[PDB]
């Protein structure tokens, strides 16, 4: 990688904006490994993660699935020339809108957690196939999704029996531990509430036999099988037939190794022994995940340092006014210099997406690889 | 504006939240900047609020401009403000962007580093720097200290090494932290400010500017409160009283706080044992990023007539799929249904200038009254 970003530079050689090099090859290996790691299971890849088109395309020709947000994902995704079939509405509050238009377009698979989303399905779509979403938190995940989503245990039963009420039909159950989990039990605990689920609307007439896993794992590469291993023994001691579809939504999975974010410093100031850089990125620009998912990432210097190179105490600034916009406030590095490049490594999951122009910054290219 | 904002409902039967924007609210706020301000002249931080119809009200009212990217210097210059209106008030800016500013006439910058004299000697020898000193609010809602601003310390040799480059320093700078209500701060910020200014003219230049930076908030209670104003008028007459001195200021939410109204509507419902939870076609991650940056609690107005109505504790959540997304997590409201619209007073600081396409949502109409 350090190779092919100097290559670009080289190619390049008016390059100023910050820029992702994003690899599709390495996200067909991971499509392939998790074809291995869990052969049960259809991904249904969550487009809000990174909606970059050549990713789409890709996950499209390798035979993934897709969890759409809102209609503007959907559209996206048929673009891209995918059925509308293999789209889960996987947001548990859709608008009337956005429910009239998937109906419109095929996309007949959704979530809910709530009586007054039945009524606007009841109305608006419906025969859409309906996926009950239960509250089932890691309390360790980098991300709490909990409280905002997933019905509580004591509203199940009735929440499937109106539904049943209203000719809904409810085909599964779905939960999400968390965005960026690495705890196994959760999931195992989760699942084993989906099954009790399950058998509470088959109890109510529902004829269910979709179990939907959420997203939240990571691809942690040393490509290990802590949580997979974990998750398909709970797939077999709660849902051993062959009856029942698994689904899953990753986003990071897929996503997080896909790119990485090159960026310059633009300024410098040196202080008392404490070495202060400005980068043309920003927390409002590539680097929110240092605010939500509180990353503190080490960069890759470009520019090749002896082995027995001198580190400084450094400080990463982003680009804008505010003083909340620090990449990393502490990060031991040899000296940099302005116009020296460097590159965030597995920078591709909530990254891109949630750019914004702030300050009048935000500008990016993509180079593909 | 409850009856302007259902006016534009009833003319509009509109999907997208929208804010309804006011020329003459800026355009009275500007005369009131001028009674209360008498000596200092206001370059808008477009920063703050980059809306065309904002920044022609401004140009037009003789407002002048702080620019902080080279973005922000083409909304600018694009409406046919004069260069000369233009202070470039961020200390670090790119070799580009300074190549680019040189091109414009932008020819008055600020900084606070050796470095930054070295990029400014070498791409924008002519252009006339202002020193931005650190001198903190500590109840300022933003702080901004940590990232900018010269230490006390440092001072006379940034001056000394400006001086030795042939480059003009033509006056000192601060900013106190953005979202100020701290008048002491203003006031020792100004006295700090006088003695860097004659540390510059001891080194060898010749100032004539102060620029006290932004943080003022226009607090009515219909008559604007005096309670910062007076303050710095005294700071400006005890430590700036030659009528030699230019004094300006960089005022963003000033102006452009009560500019905009956001109006949201309630797209998904959830009762559950006697709590209200309701989801907006709007969140923290489209118009509402003060909920997370500035710790924003805002109360929205309802725009369907209520009798003088029992309120039920209500939670306002953002249409996105993470936990993090929530306009209000509890706040007494009459009971909402979906449907119907709400709106969002002074909201046009920081807002839509912070809009991201997270999860495919972020988009949003413009009214203008
Ligand atoms: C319904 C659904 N499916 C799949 C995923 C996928 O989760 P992943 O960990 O990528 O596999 C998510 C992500 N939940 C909001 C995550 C916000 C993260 N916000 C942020 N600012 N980084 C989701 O809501
Ligand atoms: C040089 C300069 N001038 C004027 C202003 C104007 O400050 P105001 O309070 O609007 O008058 C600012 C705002 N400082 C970064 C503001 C980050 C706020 N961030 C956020 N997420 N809301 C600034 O940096």
């Amino acid at each position: 990688m350090n190779s092919v970003v100097n290559n670009i530079l080289k190619a390049h050689p008016h390059q100023t904006k910050s820029f992702y090099v994003s690899s599709p090859k390495i996200v067909e290996d991971l499509i392939d490994q998790w074809t291995i790691l869990f052969p049960r299971v259809t991904p249904h890849y969550a487009v809000k993660c990174n909606n970059d088109e050549v990713l789409l395309k890709t996950m499209c020709d390798k035979n993934v699935n897709f969890d759409c947000a809102s209609s503007s994902e959907i559209k996206k995704v048929i673009q891209i020339g995918v059925s509308p079939s293999r789209i889960i509405f996987a947001h548990t509050m859709k608008t009337i809108d956005d429910l009239i238009f998937a109906k419109d377009q095929g996309v007949d698979i959704a979530t809910f957690d709530s009586s007054f989303e039945l009524d606007k399905i009841h109305t608006y779509h419906p025969n859409c196939k309906m996926i009950l979403r239960i509250r089932c938190d890691d309390p360790n995940a980098t991300v709490q999704l909990g409280n905002k989503f997933g019905a509580n245990e004591d509203e199940i039963r009735h929440l499937l029996e109106y539904a049943k009420q209203l000719d809904i039909e409810v085909i599964g159950i779905s939960f999400h531990v968390g965005s960026g989990s690495r705890n196994p039990e959760a999931y195992y605990r989760a699942i084993k509430s989906s099954k009790e689920a399950f058998n509470e609307a088959i109890s109510v007439g529902h004829k269910p036999y979709i179990l939907d896993i959420g997203g939240g794992l990571h691809a942690d590469i040393d490509l290990s099988t802590y949580m997979s291993d974990y998750i398909n023994d709970a797939i077999k001691d709660f849902f051993p037939e062959d009856t029942v579809t698994i689904v899953a939504e990753p986003g990071r999975f897929f996503a997080e190794h896909y790119s990485v974010l090159a960026t310059q410093v633009i300024g410098k100031r040196v202080r008392d022994g404490l070495y202060e850089y400005f980068f043309n990125e920003s927390t409002y620009g590539g680097f929110s995940n240092v605010i939500f998912e509180k990353s503190v990432p080490t960069p890759q210097l470009l520019r090749d340092v002896p082995d027995d190179e001198e580190y400084v105490p450094s400080v990463l600034y982003g680009c804008t006014c505010d003083g909340v916009d620090v990449i990393n406030h502490n990060v031991a590095l040899p000296e940099l210099h302005i116009g020296d490049w460097v590159y965030f490594p597995s920078w591709g999951a909530y990254t891109n997406v949630l750019t914004t122009s702030f300050n009048g910054f935000g500008e990016y290219d993509v180079y593909y690889i």
